[PDB]
Order: structure tokens, then sequence, then C-alpha cells
């Protein structure tokens, strides 16, 4: 038994909720809330910006410090920094960004990152300002993600919409 409440259960190991993942990481406190971040870790906007602002930039900072040491992550690749506030740690992904000619195929790589960790917090990676379809990126999670994952999708209409086209 968790700390995460009034989720739908998709599958063995997915759950889904119409929620902001920054007001729902305040609240639950997860070990590990995951961030929607770019090769650069430069949070700006979308998921990385609403996280980055509610750490009063303090992700940011920690990140500025990640990257002058170990230069750029990899599309589909990752990296655990502090989850500051929000969470225990923050698992940093990039997805493909579609907006900027990503292989969508390293959507699947990214929510492999998610394995290495038994519970997660989590949007649904590449979409929203990524530019991905949101219903193709539930399939690859539920398809790829073995460990128990709380997906929190913003958008009410598209939470509705992921639930009642979900096969
Ligand atoms: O704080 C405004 C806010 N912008 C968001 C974007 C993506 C996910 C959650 C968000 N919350």
């Amino acid at each position: 038994v968790n700390s995460f409440s009034g989720y739908l259960k998709l599958t063995d190991n997915v759950y889904i909720k119409n929620a902001d993942i920054v007001e729902e990481a305040k609240k639950v406190k997860p070990t590990v809330v995951v961030n929607a971040a770019n090769v650069y870790l430069k949070h700006g906007g979308g998921v990385a910006g609403a996280l980055n602002k509610a750490t009063n930039n303090a992700m940011q900072v920690e990140s500025d410090d990640y990257i002058a040491t170990n230069g750029p992550l990899k599309v589909g690749g990752s990296c655990v920094l502090s989850g500051h506030n929000l969470a225990k740690h923050c698992l940093h992904v990039v997805g493909p960004n579609v907006n900027k000619g990503e292989d969508i195929q390293l959507l699947k790589s990214a929510y492999e990152n998610f394995n290495q960790h038994e519970v997660l917090l989590a949007p649904l990676l590449s979409a929203g300002i990524f530019g991905a379809d949101p219903i193709h990126s539930l399939r690859v999670c539920v398809d790829t993600v073995r460990t128990n994952v709380y997906l929190a999708v913003f958008d009410k209409n598209l939470y509705d919409k992921l639930v009642s086209s979900f096969l």
C-alpha cells in the first residue's frame, strides 16, 4: 500500500489521474517524480518549468551544475537529481521532441528509464509541448514500464480521452 489517491487503474502496474503533477508531488512527496526534461536540463516551461518554479529555481541551479560537469543528456536518456521540496528524487527523462524532429522510436527508450525505480509519479513523456500524440505515449508507457507508475494528466479533456480510448 502507498500514498497515491484517486487514480484509475489501467493495468497491473499503470495508474492515471487528472491532476497537475506539481500539486500531486507537493501532496504525496513521492520517492521519485519524473520531469519531462530536455537534454540541456533547461526547465523553461511545461512539466519542467512548472516543477522548477515550484522549487523556487533550485532544480535549475542543481541542473546547471550537473550539465557543467557531465554535458547534455541523450534523447531517450535520464539522470537522477534531487526532488527538492517535491519528492526524494527527480528522475529527469528526455523524451523525443517532435517539434524538433526527434525519432519517436526513442519514446520507448525514454520510458525504459522508469524500470530502474519501483514506484514513480510521472507525466506522459513527449506529450504537451514535446508534440507527440498522448494516446501513443500512454500505449508505449503501458507496453514498456513494468514498475508501478502513477501518471498525472494535467488536461481534464485529454484525461477523459485517454481513459475512454484506452485498449
Ligand atoms: O503551474 C502551471 C502548470 N503548468 C504545467 C504544465 C505541465 C504540467 C503541469 C503544469 N502546471
